[PDB]
């Protein structure tokens, strides 16, 4: 085995194809499903799987009451086969704790978990299942870092992490890692005023992460990553399509070097595929909640701040929730170019749903296709009624 | 690894032994069982298991509740051992969808499944457990495929597909794909009328598809296909034991090239093997429901419009229900032939038994044997009343 | 991989060590365990597993209703691993019947399940995982076999089947398998008047197997069989210590060439280790039913009529269920002799327990120890009240 | 594969980072989750477990009602995937028993069990998943061993066995095995006055042991072993920071020779690193019961009887119910020192809560950082409440 190297551009998205369907909360509703959050997927070499942040109880457990609670000790990250649901028998604990990343360099993968008290945080960085190096917080205010899995370039493993205020400004460090190992890390540089939860994917130009402004921004900033030299800048996307929720409505002109105005304190995760003409951003179709989501085809929309979509894929229906949402891809599949790839969170429970006492999630992904394919919308699909 | 070939004839059908049954319905009684149906088999060089489209949730969950429905976004195709039942937490998903088709070409296995709304359908090819390709529906009205195993030679593997009316003419599809990549496609030619699920086997004298007519005909149409020449041709069973259901009695003369008459807008799915004096025919022992299951002997059945059987065997009591059925062999096995293997789908609750709310089957599967074995009858074993 | 060699001589007997024991019916009280009955164990060159025949429910089912009953078509030859319960998720399915043998023999493992009516029964041989070979009945009269593991020589694996009258002569084979193919069968031969249920282990001077007469005896057959001539003898154990069950007391005299009268048409599956003044001989307590069980340390009982304990072990309490015993070992284990081992079925519910409406099971194991370890005693475990 | 050597000395010790939590109480709560205790933690070349004695039952199945007892015939030593709790479909049962001990030497895992009666237990030891060989009483007295991992060097596995009176002078033995053969074993030499259920772990200048004196001290017992001339010596910790519970008040004289007084007949299985000026203490925060659980950096400890804390750690808060605590390390990780790691054991049920009749636990394991990180505090996390 061999350190994986970014070689390859994106593929040509012209639609989106189902990837993978857990259906965790329908199945859970009668099986030993395990509570869960901030979900995402990841690719090894032989192998993709879900992940997810753990609750430490199922859901038809009575200790699933109360898990809207985002910090305690009984969260972990675990991963379980593509499309099975995250089950007590199926799942693979990665660490413990209430925010990650993980990603696999060709060789072993690298997962980080943090625990602690909101001003006493640590992450632990495992590399090939052991743990190798340790973070403690240098903002003393709830340390946290992506939600989704990061990427690698040669053995090097860039992560985004934000210690500090989540209303304010904060202390954004990127770390370079190799076989688990601090190789050097920085503080945020560029015109990203607050960064939390990014989204990241390789490609040839480098390591491309799409984050959540919480303090003041509804555009999404950007951080850009060049895994060789380790160093990166940061923006925000220019497009007027905003893809921040909640968020005002689109505009006709949006903001490169600063947070666009009119929802503060707030956001959701999410993801896009900065590619010239080949960019697809995702969002809420709710400007208001979580509900929804769809891709809309926004050529340049990095750098163009008139751009506007020319073409879209509704992906879940705004009747029905939905949640975070990052990218990964496959780095291992055949073929020229890779796939772009996303997953959406579909939350149920609290707090939209509260005649029941828990919060949880299923997981809906898809990919990219060179095709232009029919389009379908995809819910979570449980009745909630049934829990009562 | 390399591609399997198909090298061998059939070995001599003198009647069949047990091969596999999972039970299901029974032990998904009190057990976290997945609802399924359009169950198969299907095997790779080192193991051969079951597969079949799920519902997304159990059977005592409170979701099985409408799973008579066909084409939810909750469904997958799944596999599991050989002859455990399909449970929560030993069923591996192959991909999402509600019509599907799987197969091994010596190397990696090839998966397909449809999903979408009736009028947007799309085909996703995954191989070696990745998405390879796509394909758009053509025809804008359930795009479908054979919901049984398909067939390879040389890393040739062709799928009969099928976009447009259930009840008229339609716009069927032979594909062939390599490592998932389409290789050509062409339109259906030959005299059958109308194509659904075909049910395939490969033996030296190439590749054999045992299909369903849902428009006027009760013989079942067959298509013959040169995996080498990727061409194919096709006609109906020239037999008059007919073999879909429902359908009218046994005559005397049967139709070589077109649809005999008596039953329209319905079928069931089934299979046969066509070997000169080596045929065996598969049916329904109700002429008018899915209930009860046999083979038949019946000598060049395919060319023989006046062809009887000569021998026979039991499977299920026509007390008992069946559903549908279909063809697989292991192209690994040891020996100088191919053994022929078939499954029956038992299905349970309703339409039938609606005294449940769901809709459910459990899987029994024979081989040949060169031996004259004595019969045996093999009913689903469930009693409706315990799901009360 | 080689085809394993009988070449070492048993360990000396000086005591019975606890191996494996499952607790199957107290944790199927509160989990997904099938019921099962004619458990055994066998051994993999790299692995040690339970084996048993299911009945194609869990305890808690509600089907689990009437699982007193021998032979339906629900049931099935299943394995999982060493002292685990035999769960729905964890048990692999080997061949579907109601009566079955199994073992390894070096390279690939032959199972063989009979399925069947009364009057129409087969075998099946699998090897490798795929069914190779098939045997229909020869007296239309509940083909049967060991319901323990088999042994093999140099890729010769026999297998003892009767078919025929539990009640008077019936119809006993021994049949000679390599790579699950037939080289040869033989009707039985010597002095046993009746056979069933043989429990087999080999050493250098060839394979001995211990079964019961259902006819007239209490004392317990033999067949010793030569694996290279693929030739056998028969007689029963001559020592007046007899072992089957129910059975008369113990005289001072036993029989060599005939069965010891004064119990018919019933008996018990068990088991003896024959080696010179190294031999042990099992038996349940109760001489009236199926409750308790003791190793007891016997001389030459074999061919000594006159032999007599002079060392012992109860495994068992009288007050406790026992049922069924036979013998395995690993021959794959290092050191420089074959080291005896055998299990006990514990059977629960009825007929004993009629309280709840099924009949089921658990596993202990022992194997020999050199030292001379002091004794415990291993019930199953389990409170029919809380079942109630 | 080799065997392994102990060549790396301890990594500094600066703080104490999550390793793993299984949340087993919470999960069990509504999943079939095995009861358990007396857990601990043990590393393969390539994979580390959590290990425990199973009671066989699940929490909530019926038989849970009395697991307050210790030594029944339905225990065994069972072993599940790292942070996963101890499920009936993923424990992996090593051997049976009521008293364990197990570890890797490199190329195979060695396990030992004891089972039997009080006046007449029985040890077995497995290597590589075989018996191989068994040790009888010697003192008719509950033969007892380590409850926590042994330790190997160049195949070379010592074990601390206890034969003997719990509350008087006993017989305590240093057994010597490889490949589970026994090489030689020795009485216990030293000042050590009573020894139970040592705590080892391993570095280049020996195997350290931590035990329990359950007689008259409260100081802890170490003996320290040389695993190439198979000799050993014991002693006390110096320190007069006390480590046994229950226990009296930190005085400012330890003792080093001898048990110090004040509490009879009582004590809980802990452990320590002994290791200069990088030496940790783990105990209970309660003096008087099984309650918190924090490290001290006690420089010196083992020969200063002065010494005292100069940083420290909490682990759990005293408010939350602990128990038993042991060292194991990843002796296969890479880097130039071995990182050492502890496991604390969460009681729940009885004696403390009787509400419920069952006695269980879960398990929390940190691993040492060269990182001064801060601190959280880790509770089993159920409501006892949800039980009733
Ligand atoms: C079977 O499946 C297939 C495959 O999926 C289905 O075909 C798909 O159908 C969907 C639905 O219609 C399409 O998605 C929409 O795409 C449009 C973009 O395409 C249109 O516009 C293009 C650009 O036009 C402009 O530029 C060109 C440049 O040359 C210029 O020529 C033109 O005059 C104009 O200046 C056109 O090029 C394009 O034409 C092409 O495609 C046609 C088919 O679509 C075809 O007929 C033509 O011949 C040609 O080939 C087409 O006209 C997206 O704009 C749209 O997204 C908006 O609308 C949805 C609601 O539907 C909304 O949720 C989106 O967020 C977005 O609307 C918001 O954002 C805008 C931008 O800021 C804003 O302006 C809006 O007012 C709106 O804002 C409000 O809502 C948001 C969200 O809540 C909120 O945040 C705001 O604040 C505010 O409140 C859709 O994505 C697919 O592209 C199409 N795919 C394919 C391959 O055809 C097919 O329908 C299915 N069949 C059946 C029977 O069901
Ligand atoms: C232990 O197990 C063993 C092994 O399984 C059991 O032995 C098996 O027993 C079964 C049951 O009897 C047999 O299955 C039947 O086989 C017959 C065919 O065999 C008969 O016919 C052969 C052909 O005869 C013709 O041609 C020859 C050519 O030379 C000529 O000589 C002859 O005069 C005649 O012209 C004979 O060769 C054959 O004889 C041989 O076998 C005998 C044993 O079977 C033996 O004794 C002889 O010595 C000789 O060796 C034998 O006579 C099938 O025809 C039959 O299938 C029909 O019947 C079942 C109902 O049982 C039905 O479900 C089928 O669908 C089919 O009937 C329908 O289709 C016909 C064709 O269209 C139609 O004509 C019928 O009217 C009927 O149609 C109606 O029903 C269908 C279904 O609902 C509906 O769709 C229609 O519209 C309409 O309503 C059986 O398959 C096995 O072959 C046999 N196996 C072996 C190895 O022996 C044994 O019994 C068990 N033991 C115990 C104690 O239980
Ligand atoms: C800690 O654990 C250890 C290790 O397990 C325990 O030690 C074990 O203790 C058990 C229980 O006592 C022993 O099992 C019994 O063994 C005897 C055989 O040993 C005795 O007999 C030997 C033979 O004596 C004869 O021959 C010699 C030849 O030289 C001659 O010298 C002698 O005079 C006589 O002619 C003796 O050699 C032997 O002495 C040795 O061992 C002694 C310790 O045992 C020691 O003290 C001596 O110094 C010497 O070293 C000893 O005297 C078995 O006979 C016995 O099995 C019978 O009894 C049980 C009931 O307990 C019964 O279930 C059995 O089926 C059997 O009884 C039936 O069968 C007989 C034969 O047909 C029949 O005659 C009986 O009437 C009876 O029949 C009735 O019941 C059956 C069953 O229902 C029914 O079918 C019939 O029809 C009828 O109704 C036990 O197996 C272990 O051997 C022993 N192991 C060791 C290593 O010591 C220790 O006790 C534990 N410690 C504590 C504190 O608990
Ligand atoms: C975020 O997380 C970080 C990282 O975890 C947190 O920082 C940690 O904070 C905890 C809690 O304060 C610290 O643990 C305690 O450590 C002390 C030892 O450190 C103190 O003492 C050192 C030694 O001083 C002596 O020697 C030096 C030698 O030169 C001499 O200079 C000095 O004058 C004195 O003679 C000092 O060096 C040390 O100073 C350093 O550290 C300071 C920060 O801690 C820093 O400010 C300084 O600048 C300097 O760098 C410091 O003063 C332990 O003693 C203590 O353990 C005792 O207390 C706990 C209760 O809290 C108790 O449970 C323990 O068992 C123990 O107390 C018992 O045992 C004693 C010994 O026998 C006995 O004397 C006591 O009376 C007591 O006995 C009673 O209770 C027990 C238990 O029930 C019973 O058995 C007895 O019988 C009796 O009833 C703590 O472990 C960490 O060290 C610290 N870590 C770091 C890296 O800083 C941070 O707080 C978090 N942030 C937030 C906002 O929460
Ligand atoms: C008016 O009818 C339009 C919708 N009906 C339809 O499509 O039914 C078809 C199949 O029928 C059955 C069956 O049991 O009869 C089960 C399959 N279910 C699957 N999930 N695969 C069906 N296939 C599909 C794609 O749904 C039938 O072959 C007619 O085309
Ligand atoms: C009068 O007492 C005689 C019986 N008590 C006894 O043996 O308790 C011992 C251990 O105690 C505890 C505990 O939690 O304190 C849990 C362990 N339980 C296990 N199943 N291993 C016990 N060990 C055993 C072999 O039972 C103690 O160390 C005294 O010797
Ligand atoms: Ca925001
Ligand atoms: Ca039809
Ligand atoms: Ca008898
Ligand atoms: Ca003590």
């Amino acid at each position: 085995r061999n350190f994986n190297n970014l070689t390859k551009g994106l593929c040509t998205i012209n639609s989106w194809h189902i990837y993978g369907k857990d259906n965790a909360v329908r199945i859970g509703e009668s099986s030993d499903v395990l509570v869960t959050r901030e979900p995402y997927v990841s690719c090894d070499p032989d192998e993709c799987r879900f992940y997810a942040l753990s609750q430490g109880t199922t859901i038809r457990g009575k200790h699933s009451n109360g898990t809207i609670h985002d910090r305690s000790q009984y969260r972990a990250l675990i991963s379980w086969p593509l499309s099975s649901p995250p089950t007590v028998y199926n799942s693979r604990v990665e660490c413990i704790g209430w925010s990650s990343t993980s990603c696999h360099d060709g060789k072993s993968r690298m997962s980080i978990c943090i625990s602690g008290p909101n001003n006493n945080a640590s992450a632990v960085v495992w590399y090939n299942r052991r743990p190798v190096a340790e973070i403690n917080t240098w903002a003393r205010n709830i340390l946290r870092t992506q939600e989704s899995e990061c990427v690698c370039h040669n053995g090097v493993c860039p992560v985004v992490f934000t210690d500090g205020s989540a209303t304010g400004p904060a202390d954004t460090r990127i770390y370079y890692f190799k076989e688990g190992k601090i190789l050097k890390w920085e503080s945020l540089t560029g015109t990203a005023k607050h960064i939390e939860e990014c989204s990241c994917y390789g490609e040839r130009t480098g390591i491309t992460c799409t984050c959540k402004d919480n303090w003041q921004g509804s555009n999404r900033p950007v951080i850009q990553i060049d895994p060789v030299a380790m160093t990166h800048t940061s923006q925000y996307i220019c497009s007027p399509v905003l893809t921040d929720n909640p968020r005002p409505n689109d505009p006709n002109i949006g903001k490169c070097n600063d947070p666009y105005p009119g929802n503060n304190n707030n956001g959701v995760k999410g993801f896009s595929y900065l590619d010239g003409a080949n960019t697809w951003l995702g969002r809420t179709i709710s400007t208001a909640s979580r509900s929804g989501y769809e891709m809309l085809k926004v050529p340049n929309a990095l750098t163009d701040d008139r751009s506007k979509p020319i073409q879209g894929q509704t992906i879940v229906l705004n009747a029905d929730w939905s949640g975070y949402s990052g990218s990964f891809m496959d780095y291992w599949a055949e073929g020229d170019c890779y796939r772009a790839c996303f997953y959406v969170e579909l939350i149920r429970g609290r707090p939209k749903e509260d005649k029941v006492w828990w919060t949880s999630n299923s997981i809906v992904s898809m990919c990219s296709s060179t095709e232009f394919l029919g389009q379908w919308n995809w819910p979570d699909g449980a009745k909630i009624e049934y829990f009562l």
